[PDB]
């Protein structure tokens, strides 16, 4: 007698870390890749020094990976690592409860450059409707992800990426923690000043409809219609088992837009249309067969 969560977990642990064939090696040594990915130039002009000290800490990275990954109901982190590749990676994050982001699925692509861990990781978001979205003040519309601990955004120099004793896990974290947080809209810098004022929350309020529109199309929507080949099986068994909160939570979010002010209806008319398209979705979606 399991709890939806419980068995939401459950089924979710078992496909949190695994491998990926996302490239192959050529007769002449040339890889060439099997998915899309962000870094798949810097991957082939490399010039590979084949650094031990590194291949030794890659493997640290990925151990840590294989264990330790945030899972739960409202926010868990998925990771696939090339088969033969230590510095190839695709992570999936599911957005937490209670934030714009909430149940959506958000893919990333990541990079360990040849000067790592001299030198953080190189993250991308992937999920951003071709461009078309700015899911945060620190997702920008090409992908980049700004934390200070991939020193992509200012900060203290112990947030800062530390070679020593900084670890993707902690990236990962920090993606959950900072960027994927309710009230996005002041993540950027200088508007937390008007936090608490009726026109900072009137902001906030346009900022969240925006993103919640957003995250139904690209981050729902458009995951299931066209999943990649590395989290498919996630996304799938994902949408099925929160099918039902997923409709109530997308009524709730516009049952609250339409409390408000011509943008907000722009927002609130985008949510239905995207939210009626979904429902055709999580309906017409098979049962998946590793349940029990």
């Amino acid at each position: 007698l399991k709890s939806l969560e419980e068995k939401y977990v459950a089924v979710m642990k078992k496909l949190q870390f695994d491998t990926f064939e996302m490239v192959s090696e050529d007769e002449d040594g040339k890889l060439g890749f099997k998915v899309n990915y962000h870094y798949m130039s810097q991957v082939k002009n490399a010039n590979d020094a084949n650094s031990a000290a590194r291949a030794r800490r890659l493997a640290q990275e990925a151990v840590t990976l294989s264990t330790s990954l945030p899972l739960s109901s409202s926010s868990s982190v998925f990771v696939r690592c090339d088969e033969e590749r230590l510095d190839i990676m695709k992570v999936l994050i599911t957005g937490p409860a209670d934030t714009p982001y909430a149940n959506g699925c958000f893919e990333f692509d990541v990079y360990f450059p040849q000067d790592y861990p001299s030198s953080p990781p190189l993250v991308n978001l992937e999920t951003t409707g071709g461009h078309s979205v700015r899911f945060n003040p620190n997702l920008y519309n090409d992908g980049k992800v700004c934390l200070s601990i991939l020193n992509t955004w200012h900060g203290r120099p112990e947030e800062k990426w530390n070679p020593q004793t900084s670890s993707f896990l902690q990236v990962l974290v920090s993606v959950q923690s900072l960027i994927l947080v309710a009230e996005p809209y002041f993540n950027e810098p200088g508007y937390e000043r008007s936090r608490g004022t009726p026109s900072g929350t009137q902001s906030s309020r346009e900022y969240d409809g925006n993103i919640r529109q957003a995250t139904v199309k690209w981050a729902m929507l458009e995951q299931i219609r066209n999943p990649s080949p590395c989290f498919k099986e996630v996304i799938h068994k994902h949408f099925y088992l929160k099918r039902v909160e997923i409709m109530a939570q997308c009524e709730e979010w516009i049952a609250d837009i339409q409390q408000y002010g011509r943008t907000m209806s722009h927002h609130a008319a985008a949510l239905k249309r995207h939210t009626a398209q979904l429902r055709e979705e999580l309906l017409k979606l098979p049962c998946p067969e590793g349940l029990d």
